């Protein structure tokens, strides 16, 4: 059952990025509701990541959970290549953070709980993730938070998100997942990433030697749950379980593991 762009009423134009443009979509045959990512094969050879984009597709297709953006299905025509995907209403985490400026505890602990679970099933999976972005983080119709990237592996561009052993030139395991907790936890609380600068040569530097201060407002709990997640040993990181049973963790997350 293979589709092609004759099954899809073409909506408004949902996000424009660097390698396609996403829209709003519609399945003619059944009326659903969904998002279509067109992309150029022509571009995405030119810049050698058509591979890349192949493995990261079928990596996703295995990939169910509420937390994680759906891929449904894919296919292609004489030019282009057509992502058919999980529509997320409410937009993005990056969007939220602009409209809010920071988010409370209550909001952010629920946020991170919900990426820990999304990251704990990967894991049992053998699935690790990459650097975690907010821009790539949807909200669901009841704002639950989706993954919707493609960035996992099986075993640049801007630094923010980065770990130092991804910038340093170092081996990576699935530790990387923990930094981007941590990562993410602050700019949610503080409303920029810790390591924010006007200059990738300087967020180099702070990443590299994990330099960031905390604004007086971050609690105790927040702090040293963003300060465990932050080291710069990989090893020294805790489980996505000790992130998930942490006591700041329990106290604002309004949901469970
Ligand atoms: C793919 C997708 C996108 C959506 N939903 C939305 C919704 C949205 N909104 C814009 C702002 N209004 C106020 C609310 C809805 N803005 C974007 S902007 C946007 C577009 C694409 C991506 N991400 C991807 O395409 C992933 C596959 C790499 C992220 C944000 N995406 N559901 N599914």
């Amino acid at each position: 059952r293979q589709w092609a762009l004759e099954d899809f009423e073409i909506g408004r134009p949902l996000g424009k990025g660097k390698f396609g443009n996403v829209y709003l979509a519609r399945e003619k045959q059944s009326k659903f509701i969904l998002a279509l990512k067109v992309l150029f094969k022509a571009q995405l050879e030119k810049a050698g990541v058509e591979h890349q984009l192949r493995r990261e597709v079928e990596i996703q297709s295995h990939l169910r959970h509420p937390n994680i953006l759906r891929l449904y299905g894919y296919f292609h025509d004489a030019t282009r290549v057509y992502l058919i995907l999980e529509y997320a209403p409410l937009g993005t985490v990056y969007r939220e953070l602009q409209k809010l400026s920071k988010f409370d505890e209550q909001r952010t602990a629920t946020y991170i709980t919900e990426l820990a679970n999304a990251l704990s099933y990967c894991h049992s999976k053998r699935v690790i993730h990459r650097d975690i972005k907010p821009e790539n983080l949807l909200l669901g119709s009841a704002g639950e938070l989706k993954i919707a990237d493609f960035g996992w592996s099986v075993h640049c561009g801007t630094l923010d998100y980065l770990p130092p052993e991804m910038i340093e030139g170092r081996m990576h395991d699935e530790k990387v997942d923990l930094w981007s907790l941590g990562v993410l936890c602050y700019e949610f609380l503080v409303g920029k990433p810790p390591f924010e600068a006007n200059t990738y040569q300087e967020t180099y530097k702070r990443i590299s030697r994990v330099e960031f201060t905390f604004p007086d407002f971050v609690t105790e709990g927040a702090r040293d749950l963003i300060s465990r997640l932050l080291k710069h040993n990989p090893s020294q990181r805790p489980m996505l379980r000790e992130v998930l049973e942490h006591p700041w963790i329990t106290a604002n997350s309004s949901k469970p593991s």
